[PDB]
């Protein structure tokens, strides 16, 4: 297991424009297009995305080309983020994985709500931590994926990923 794989079971793969969880307009392995309701909006920013016309289409190469790209997007942005690195740094490789996995879902706009489980995941105190993440909108919005990023975060192991 590793962040690519973890990422792929995490946002399936679908090669036409779909709506995430959300209702936005996203395609591929959770690349988010727009949170425009407007579908020909969401087609504009794919075929910015791609470089052609693709008319809410993609290929399999072309998906995991945006993820590489978000992958690497997500951890530069954690790395950039004054409140997150020394908390991603802190870590284990396999706990980082949970943090990409976090800011690749819920980007970072809602850190500041998150400032005690930070604290907790700096600490290591992994079971108050996995307690604190759990009382959020994101758990509760989606339960079964945010279960698996916190047992990760709480064991530092594969375990909820097989």
């Amino acid at each position: 297991m590793n962040i690519f794989e973890m990422l792929r079971i995490d946002e399936g793969l679908r090669l036409k424009i779909y709506k995430d969880t959300e209702g936005y307009y996203t395609i591929g392995i959770g690349h988010l297009l727009t949170k425009s309701p407007d579908l020909n909006a969401a087609k504009s920013e794919l075929d910015k995305a791609i470089g052609r016309n693709c008319n809410g289409v993609i290929t399999k190469d072309e998906a995991e080309k945006l993820f590489n790209q978000d992958v690497d997007a997500a951890v530069r942005g954690i790395l950039r983020n004054a409140k997150l690195k020394p908390v991603y740094d802190s870590l284990d490789a396999v706990r980082r994985c949970a943090a990409i996995n976090q800011v690749f879902q819920m980007g970072e706009t809602g850190v500041a709500g998150f400032t005690n489980s930070l604290r907790m995941l700096q600490q290591k105190r992994w079971d108050e931590a996995a307690v604190n993440l759990a009382k959020s909108r994101w758990y509760n919005q989606t339960p079964d994926r945010a279960k698996r990023v916190i047992t990760t975060f709480r064991t530092g192991t594969w375990d909820a990923y097989k």
